[PDB]
């Protein structure tokens, strides 16, 4: 659960591609990271939380780490 606060570029694929965002939650039981008002091909996706299974995952990049404070 430590990607929790993170800023984060999740690359899902050829299919559905690369999404940025603040990493708002993590579910260790499922294996999902969700993201807060992410970015897809440079526009802010319509929908305000995206939740990821992290096996689609191919490659996350950390573009920020988690601040020092509360990031629940």
């Amino acid at each position: 659960t430590d990607w929790l606060g993170s800023i984060v570029s999740i690359n899902c694929g050829d299919s559905l591609g690369v999404y940025q965002g603040r990493v708002s939650a993590v579910d260790q039981v499922s294996q999902t990271i969700s993201l807060t008002r992410p970015f897809h091909n440079g526009v802010k996706c319509l929908v305000p939380e995206v939740t990821f299974r992290a096996g689609d995952i191919t490659e996350l990049k950390i573009l920020e780490i988690p601040g020092p404070g509360d990031n629940q």
